[PDB]
């Protein structure tokens, strides 16, 4: 893989690109996953946890996954990148600059994700790289979760 | 508890405050909780899951919780508000405009949260309010999670 040093600022900035990575592997968001997240988080809203009622009453025709559940299931998905950042002492998940849930993930559907570097800035503590992560229902062109992840290189 | 009508934008805008609500109840972020989130999300980084290696090699001297784990545990924390928004048909968790993890939650520590309304805007769909949510280790003045929630009253 191409190697980019966090010390070579102008090289880090070249990674800013509008084209997304290839797709990642696929993960099934089962009702069992949804129910476990509901108990772990405390969010047991019926549109996520009540299949019988959601079939009859939900705008979506079935239960759907929590937005924040799909967000954290990104760690099940390996995004293939053709490059590798090096020459940092440490790498940190600094949070996010944007979280959106444009479309729902129906219970039982698979998700996959792709990404691109949306911005690169030098901060006091190092280099902040913003990676736009899009998580989709497999076969759905509109994202279900958008996450402008902020990575801090130190 | 006062009632603010989503049809009265001057009354909605008057919720904007630099001061936070009272504290919520407390919740224990045990190693068992951290381990389960590791399995559910797929994030098994040793700083969260490996006490022994953490004791000797972790910059924190022990395991800590995933930032996104503390984030989703907000649904365990009931924030007492002195008001209630009404006169809407639907409320939507539209996402977030800022997520940060300023300080870590050591395994076995308790957390609690408070919040304030950061901004209120009229939108085509209805009224957008940004609520700053702060989740802390009980007794720590620095937040462990900052989450600027975006709420859409339709
Ligand atoms: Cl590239
Ligand atoms: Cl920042």
């Amino acid at each position: 893989k191409r190697r980019i040093s966090v010390k070579d600022i102008e090289a880090m900035k070249s990674l800013v690109s509008e084209e997304y990575s290839p797709w990642s592997n696929e993960f099934t968001v089962s009702q069992e996953v949804i129910d476990e997240f509901a108990r772990l988080s405390g969010d047991d809203y019926w549109i996520h946890t009540d299949p019988v009622q959601a079939r009859e009453k939900s705008p979506f025709g079935t239960t759907i996954a929590h937005g924040a559940l799909v967000q954290v299931l990104a760690s099940q998905l390996r995004i293939p990148l053709d490059y590798e950042v090096v020459d940092f002492n440490n790498m940190v998940n600094y949070g996010s600059d944007r979280l959106r849930f444009p479309t729902p993930v129906p219970s039982g559907c698979k998700i996959r994700a792709r990404a691109r570097i949306k911005a690169v800035e030098q901060v006091r503590s190092g280099v902040q790289a913003t990676m736009e992560l899009n998580i989709h229902v497999v076969g759905q062109d509109r994202p279900a979760v958008i996450n402008d992840l902020v990575i801090l290189y130190m």
